[PDB]
């Protein structure tokens, strides 16, 4: 079973209740940050911080060394230009991993990778275009990869109550940051979502 996993993107909204939960679940956990003042003192703490860039393949190395899985919540906070972050942090990625012998990775892009692509708000078009490189960087991998593809991200509570589908149709539009974060670890201990793409949503109404 999955014990060691790393995570990147654990000081971003989602990535901090990933890491989080990952730690209270019993994962030994490593994280990359650029700035480790952005990881909090109280709760759970990772195990082990590396203090890098995704950019940077030495520094991504680092990271997958002796991992048993990826977890990936790189973005671009509240920059929308047109950006390769989170594209070329996954070929930064898939090549350590592929040093490493590590073979699993779940990884989140958006719902609007299942939706109709004509209907992408322009404001996200450019987001939504590095995360289409991202999503085909990790699919001709070969590696195990789970593509977790959310719809909004709110505040709501943590319910693990949540529906997955497979084809971006479900309950709502809505995931809480918290149940997509158990959605991600719930990955981490079945192969039934490896290969494909996932939508999770829940009506917290
Ligand atoms: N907002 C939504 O409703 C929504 C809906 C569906 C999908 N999504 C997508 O879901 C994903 C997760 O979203 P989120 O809101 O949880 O993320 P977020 O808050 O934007 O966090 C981005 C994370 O990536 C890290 N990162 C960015 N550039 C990096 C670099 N060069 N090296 C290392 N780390 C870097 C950030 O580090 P720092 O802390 O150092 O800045 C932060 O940890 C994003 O790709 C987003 O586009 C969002
Ligand atoms: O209308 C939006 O898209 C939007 C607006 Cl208008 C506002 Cl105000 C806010 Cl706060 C957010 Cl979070 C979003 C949003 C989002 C909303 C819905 Br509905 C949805 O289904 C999906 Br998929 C969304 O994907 C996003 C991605 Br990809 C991002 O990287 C960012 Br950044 C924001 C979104």
């Amino acid at each position: 079973a999955v014990k060691k996993i790393a995570i990147f993107g654990a000081t971003g909204q989602t990535g901090l209740t990933t890491l989080a939960q990952a730690v209270q679940a019993g994962y030994e956990v490593t994280v990359l940050v650029r700035d480790s003042s952005r990881l909090p003192s109280e709760g759970p703490r990772p195990a082990h911080v590396v203090v890098g860039d995704v950019l940077q393949a030495a520094d991504v190395d680092k990271t997958v060394a002796g991992q048993d899985a990826v977890i990936v919540l790189l973005g671009t906070r509240n920059d929308l230009s047109p950006t390769t972050v989170m594209s070329e942090g996954a070929r930064n990625i898939v090549a350590a991993m592929k040093a490493h012998g590590v073979d699993k990775v779940v990884a989140c892009t958006s719902a609007f990778l299942l939706w109709d692509p004509t209907k992408v708000p322009p404001r996200l078009q450019a987001v939504t275009d590095d995360h289409i490189r991202m999503h085909k960087v990790l699919r001709e991998s070969g590696l195990k990869y789970v593509a977790v593809m959310p719809p909004h991200i709110g505040d709501q509570p943590l319910t693990g109550a949540y529906t997955v589908t497979l084809d971006g149709r479900g309950p709502s539009r809505v995931i809480s940051k918290h149940d997509l974060g158990h959605f991600m670890l719930r990955c981490l201990t079945t192969d039934e979502y490896d290969g494909h793409s996932t939508y999770p949503s829940h009506q917290y109404q």
